[PDB]
């Protein structure tokens, strides 16, 4: 809800790397 991925979706990269 609150958590929106606007930008979380469309990063394949960071993502994989925060942990």
């Amino acid at each position: 809800c609150f958590l929106p991925k606007l930008f979380a979706k469309i990063t394949k990269k960071n993502m994989a790397h925060i942990r």
